[PDB]
């Protein structure tokens, strides 16, 4: 076993660090003045432009598919460096990666070649979005006997017709509310949308993913695709994840990602299991920023006494606790992405590892920031330090990309409950 | 041992509820338009006027002194209800109450009579402020061999001169920066302000409190009292606790609160101990709002499944923990304030009890809000729910009114180390 | 709202401390030499005898029933003091109180006179036991469509016939495996125990509670009542809570506590709700022993340093955390028992408050002992300090008297899910 | 970066599992029958003899020194599997390993050849002990201004004379109270043993380590080495770790491990930093055993309901928390022992990683056993299940090998305060 980093992993970090300090630091001046989420998203566009120019969007796509992604560990290193400085724009890149994911993961070379083309080109500001989440919630989307997804699709002649709404999909409306360059819209197949899901059919068998571009939207009536709102978020205030409504929205059959059913469900699951592991690097960056600020304060400030506050056992204990959390978190992330990439392992082993990573890293990032604030004391509470930003940003992570309580713990529980569950298969091999 | 609320206690609750619901619910429409801390604070003035009209500022002064304060339990119940709805204005009442505490507590009926006058009157918008906090910190203000406080007073004729800076004390500059109606100003006595605090005298013997009114500020040079800045706070965005420089600020010897030394220190200590216990009522209110919003949602939203989410064991567990935290917190506060009102108990017993309460209630209120958010899920992260505001507001409590790590734990630690410490004396009497 | 203790409350404390110090401290010399759980329990009998002679068994019964119990706060005070010193015997008093509770709680003056008599007499060592728990578990006993209690009862002639097994109930086989003086056996009614519980009958309608005395077991054939085993416990090593089998065991109709069904269930629930609140006083006692052993040590020992270890912030933070846990716990127990005594409040309100109390106090006591051990350091791991004993003892509380995970949180969850749930009813009263 | 185990790491696992199953499972029948720490310890001798015969004492010594230790990850793997079955004897192997460390780590080929020889032989049941801990405690043993260690040493001609008491060093008195085969006794230098440590000299500059054998004990007066007492322990009931008193105990100058001072302290510091990391494997072993037992139970028992209790979210949440604690702990331990083997990293980087690991893994292993018990419920409280044993064993770890509160957090805080502290040097290089 090995923990050493290669020259190009070391370079990937140097490059991501450089980008963060030279480019992303300048972003606050532009978005801090805007009146709302959308404007603050729009003021972010030139920084996403620079990220594309630096190859960061191209690096969200595997090498065999024309991108530059060297590995999932390189990816982890990049995300942590970025989120250590400024989640603005950084969150657009990662939201774009998710959106590309069902396409990256399908076994259809011609579909990939067409749809990933803008994203590997090294230019523009193309945006991808995985449109899964809904106003009514999705923790229970695969629950047999339940409502199911409220965005449905039916086949009409040689087209699919989407009806229903999405909420929260990052990047989905695009820069101008005329759409992301690529959106993957997860639908429940229903022939009469006003009929409840059949309580006797397994919900996973009814799942379709329909690709939807700016062109698809142009080719529809204006009212067929409405943005009804843009949530005002506690943190990550520069992202866009609108409330969209599809009313008799027409999509070409050739935009069906694969055959509706368990394969389509499996592509969503694998995309979201991969983000589950990666999202830990986001959490580590944010909490690393809280820890490093507090550490530098504690080593340079006596707080009106006769020694630096790091010499007080209780200040030390908090920073120790922060340190341990960050350390165990990065290890777990790296273990998990490395598990995901191992072709010898059963999916359920990869899935379980990814769930654990998401649950642990996200919950523990929150503790890390709060402890860092407690250690710095009253000064962490005013906006001339980073903490107020960090505090709101960190609380996203346990909630988002499938909430720990409703989704990730339930997915893990389900694997653990199977007869053939091998707890240590990712470590000690399969028995 | 009895827990039953009196008719006067239930009236105070009803009364505080009616004020919060009819008056403080309107506050937000006003201050959300303003674009900085002071603008927001001033927009709060009409609601503080209303609070004086409802007699809330007068309810802060005991009966034997012309105010209507019935008991500390009444006060606990009042603060809980205000904070469960709106910390705007509510925070001003409490900051005013802290400001008046040292006057309320001193041996001197003529000073009590002259300075409390505008607060017991029922008219105007009088503000008070107890000015202890400094830019360099205060956790070590009483450390022997330390630099002590940096706000110092010297005796020059029939006057005291103040040199130094203050940060954070809420209300200190009044509505307009011409000063609070009654500021107490905790000072280190130094004949030569440019000489370091002598490392050989207990710092608690150099303490002096000087009463500074809007009049004193008018009877001084325009450059003798300056507001250097106003912190943009993470939460409690409508409060004012600015950066204040005293340069050659002249104060009448008659405005001296008591004898410099252990008595002056004891007065600051007794004031901050009372606020330590009462701060838990603010923290309970903020957390109670988080819990009840989460509870109402759990009991009425299925989150796209077949049953209300409270029916999920993991969701219920979160709410159970919130509930427990809130219940133990309230008991501890009521026990704390009762202990402070008992005249048979030594001071160290009331101190230790008050310290516990500040530490517990404020740490646990943060947990309660985060858990409530986790139980609600993604929805809790947008501003059509209260949680974003509550999260920011709740992170104030472990940090403010003497942070737990630096101040309250060491105050408690000092007491427990004393040779004659009786841990259970507030419960089973002294032996 | 008022926290002062009365002279009679201060007397209950003094009396219990004196009892614990002078009597209960001699018990270890006796039970430590014994080779198994039963022997350790038997070696405890002289100390239970002394408990009776000090009237501690009579203070488990209300005054209106000929007992000397003054209140539930008095009770809580007494239990903290006893558990702060030694849970041997102390556990037997409280097991007995639980076993007496269904009888104490019924509305049947003649049964009370009859069955409670030996416990109010100040004589002998009479044992009671609430026999509910079972080999297969009880967290799901009331689950519609589940198998339900495996101890069943059927009426034959003017008698009931008990079939099946209990496990865990303290005192249940009495001093000698010939039975507690009074056991309340919780059964599910069933005419043919070979048949599964009916999945369309609400389980709570099928509950029965049968009084089983030493007289009742003597009147049965030898193999109708058998002790099959005695669990060897991590802590509370001197308590007895055996594995009992009933095979065709005959009980007289006159010993049925009340009509089978919801009223039987309500009796069990009420008793376990009361014990839920009082179990917190037992947790408080154990943890307080830990906190105080550590506090003393921390202010007497420098651990080769120049200042007493209480003077290190990390050590203080532990003790501060222990103290906060003990103070908040005690407040909650007094709040809960006080709420339970409040006639103006609905059952749901009392139940919820008791569940919280059990959950909080028992979880947090564990933490309190572990932190105290961490504060003292390596020395806390050797049997010449109390900690090894306290750590095994404290882990019982979250698991026993209805575990927090399977039972108590489920009970509280269910109350919280009711449309008419008022969270602060016990503080601010009901909104109609 | 790589997580894959080599063929020989998987073989070391198989070998440790098989030995734990075929041999260690029979230990309890012997020691349970016994009445006190020592007799329980002595009842363990045949199982150590089998550990030696299986090559396990030899695998505690590096290959350059004639042992068979393949690497510190192999070691981590070996200990995890041992402690997941039975800590008895298992503990004796690691106490021995620690007691050999300062000889393994010194740079003195003649001391190494001489003192490591019994332990690489494959024969007997030789024991080693690192005798550092004392009745008055050791968290403050390096405190300038303090009393310092209370076992002192002074030079008399061409020998050293030891004066003081040790408490807790596992194995120290050997099997029969006539001493470990090798003990490394750590003393403070004091010409006058009744004189208080000079408050003006750095205590680290006065540390000495003296090698004591069964022969050094034999060559002394009967009453110069007294075993005063044997603590009865909450768990790990089969170890010996006596209260020992040296009164005028003569050691040949040649048995002095190195030059007194910073270097002797450094040998002790490195030995305990290595153990600080490996001690995490033990804690994983105990906690894994708890977790596996609770998992098997939850997947096959309905607790009188209609479904396996693992289908209840509250139960699954406990097992998810245990699983996470174990997974993070193992990753951390492997990161730490690897960090320690990296010649390119400075010591303070290695120290800090090791302290993190001891603190995290041992704290978290406790919560893991307790959460496993709570998921299982009442039945976990009785001795027909493993939990009562596992509960007492697991509380050893946050407290032993330098307790977290007094020793390991202070060693870590001290590193974090240095001007040159690089938090991420072990991950992102210097
Ligand atoms: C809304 C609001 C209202 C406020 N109202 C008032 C008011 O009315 N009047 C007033 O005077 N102040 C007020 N303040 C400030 C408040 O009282 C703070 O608690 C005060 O500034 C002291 O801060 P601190 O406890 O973080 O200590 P600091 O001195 O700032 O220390 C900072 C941190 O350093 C560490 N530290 C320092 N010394 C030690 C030590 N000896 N041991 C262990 N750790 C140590 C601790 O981790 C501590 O948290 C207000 C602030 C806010 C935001
Ligand atoms: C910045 C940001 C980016 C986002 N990116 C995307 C994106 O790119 N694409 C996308 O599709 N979505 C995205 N989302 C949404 C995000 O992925 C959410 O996690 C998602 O909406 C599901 O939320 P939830 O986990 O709270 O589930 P919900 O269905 O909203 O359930 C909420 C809560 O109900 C409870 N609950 C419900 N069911 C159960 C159950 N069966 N068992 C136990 N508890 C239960 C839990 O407490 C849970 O937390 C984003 C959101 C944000 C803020
Ligand atoms: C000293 C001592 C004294 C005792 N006194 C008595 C007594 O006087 N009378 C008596 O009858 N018993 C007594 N007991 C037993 C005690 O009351 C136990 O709590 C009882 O056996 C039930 O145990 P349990 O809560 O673990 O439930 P179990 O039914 O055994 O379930 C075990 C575990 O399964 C899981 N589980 C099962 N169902 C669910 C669910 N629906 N949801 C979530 N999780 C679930 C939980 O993790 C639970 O902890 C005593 C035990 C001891 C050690
Ligand atoms: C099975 C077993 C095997 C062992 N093996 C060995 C061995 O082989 N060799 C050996 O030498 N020892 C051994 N030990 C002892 C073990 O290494 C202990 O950790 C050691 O004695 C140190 O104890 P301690 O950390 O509690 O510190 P102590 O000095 O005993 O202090 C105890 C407590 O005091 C407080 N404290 C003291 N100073 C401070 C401080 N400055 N700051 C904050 N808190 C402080 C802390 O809370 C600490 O936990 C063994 C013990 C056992 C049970």
């Amino acid at each position: 076993v090995d923990f050493k980093l290669s020259p190009s992993q070391l370079e990937a970090r140097r490059h991501a660090q450089a980008f963060a300090n030279t480019v992303l630091t300048k972003a606050s001046a532009e978005y801090s003045t805007q009146k709302d989420q959308l404007s603050r998203f729009q003021a972010t566009r030139p920084f996403y432009r620079e990220a594309v120019r630096h190859g960061l969007i191209k690096a969200q796509v595997p090498i065999p598919l024309g991108g530059t992604m060297e590995s999932l560990v390189h990816e982890s290193i990049i995300l942590e460096e970025l989120f250590a400085v400024e989640p603005a724009t950084s969150i657009t890149i990662v939201a774009t990666a998710l959106g590309l994911m069902p396409v990256i993961l399908c076994d259809s070379p011609s579909l990939q070649e067409k749809f990933l083309k803008p994203f590997i080109s090294g230019e523009g500001e193309p945006l991808a979005s995985l449109m899964h989440s809904e106003p009514n919630g999705t923790a229970n989307w695969l629950q047999k006997g339940g409502p199911g997804l409220q965005t449905t699709a039916r086949k009409v002649g040689n087209e699919w017709v989407i009806s229903g709404e999405k909420l929260w999909p990052s990047n989905s409306g695009g820069w101008d509310y005329k759409g992301a360059d690529l959106a993957c819209v997860v639908c429940r197949v229903s022939d009469d949308p006003s009929k409840p899901q059949d309580p006797n059919v397994d919900p996973a068998t009814q799942i379709a993913v329909l690709l939807v571009t700016r062109e698809t939207i142009a080719n529809n009536k204006k009212d067929a695709y409405q943005i009804l709102g843009e949530p005002e978020l506690a943190g990550h205030i520069t992202t866009s994840g609108p409330h969209t409504r599809f009313t008799e929205f027409h999509v070409p059959h050739e935009n069906l990602l694969c055959t509706p059913g368990l394969k389509a469900q499996g592509l969503v699951e694998t995309a979201f299991a991969m983000s589950a592991a990666l999202v830990g690097a986001m959490a580590i960056g944010t909490a690393r920023a809280a820890f490093e600020e507090a550490l530098v304060f504690a080593k340079s400030d006596t707080r009106g006494g006769s020694k630096h506050i790091i010499e007080h056992q209780s200040v030390a204990d908090k920073l120790i606790d922060c340190k341990i959390r960050l350390e165990t978190s990065r290890l777990l992330v790296w273990k998990a992405v490395t598990t995901l990439e191992d072709e010898a392992l059963e999916w359920k082993v990869k899935l379980e590892m990814a769930m654990q990573t998401k649950i642990y890293t996200t919950d523990v990032a929150v503790e890390c920031v709060i402890d860092a604030m407690k250690a710095v004391g009253m000064k962490s509470y005013a906006k001339d330090m980073s903490f107020p930003r960090l505090l709101n940003e960190v609380m996203c992570y346990p909630l988002f990309n499938g909430g720990n309580i409703g989704l990730r713990r339930r997915q893990m529980q389900r694997v653990m409950a199977l007869e053939d569950y091998e707890p240590w298969a990712a470590t000690y091999g399969s028995s």
